[PDB]
């Protein structure tokens, strides 16, 4: 095992197979720790979740502070913070999954490069390099700033988000909602009308494929 595990890939390495929680160390620095839930089944696992909805309990508009600091239970609805997915995503070439599931369909989507800007960039999105079933909904806001009510997409569709004109993408969105654009949204899936029941987004070394 390694003592100081700074993602999900290298804690499964480590013999950690079952998902649940684990403890992080970001540059592998035992002074940052993070306690982090792992998605060690979904395609090979090792993968760091940092959005989970499921159930609509957690309250999702919420201000920059808290989209930069993170809120909900890791082990249940929850936003793993903004500072901490730049922070993660600086420490190598890191690929994001999207887990989608809606009345009993699934979907994914998996981008080769993905990373977090950190906050002199409002936390910029990189996304590149689309495979999947859900459709390319992230190309749309490839490059964006994140934006929250505080700092208008997010006080018009209530979720906070990397918004554009306003989205194709809104998993951070108000749960069950199928009025226009206001939901749980993965428009080149369901479209604007339809709240998806369960979304995570997670992420692992793109070279975990191969190590
Ligand atoms: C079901 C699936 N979940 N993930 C999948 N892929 C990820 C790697 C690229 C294509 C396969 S297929």
């Amino acid at each position: 095992s390694m003592p100081f595990p700074k993602d999900c890939s290298q804690a499964m390495l480590n013999g950690d197979t079952t998902s649940g929680l684990y403890t992080i160390y970001l540059n592998g620095d035992k002074a940052q720790a993070l306690e982090v839930f792992c998605d060690m089944t979904s395609d090979g696992g090792g993968w760091i979740v940092f959005l989970r909805r499921k159930n609509g309990r957690e309250n999702f508009y919420q201000n920059w502070k808290a989209y930069a600091a993170g809120f909900g239970d890791r082990r249940e609805e929850f936003w793993l913070g903004l500072d901490n997915l730049n922070k993660i995503t600086a420490q190598g070439q890191y690929e994001l999954r999207v887990d989608l599931r809606d009345h009993g369909e699934t979907a994914f989507a998996v981008y080769d490069k993905f990373s977090v800007g950190d906050a002199k960039t409002r936390y910029k999105l990189k996304v590149e390099g689309y495979s999947g079933t859900a459709g390319d909904s992230m190309a749309y806001h490839n490059g964006r700033s994140f934006s929250t009510f505080d700092k208008n997409c997010a006080l018009s569709y209530k979720g906070a988000f990397w918004y554009r004109n306003c989205h194709r993408v809104n998993l951070m969105g108000r749960y069950g909602d199928n009025n226009h654009s206001q939901g749980v949204n993965w428009f080149h899936w369901k479209g604007h009308e339809h709240s998806i029941q369960f979304a995570e987004m997670k992420l692992r070394p793109s070279n975990f494929r191969n190590l």
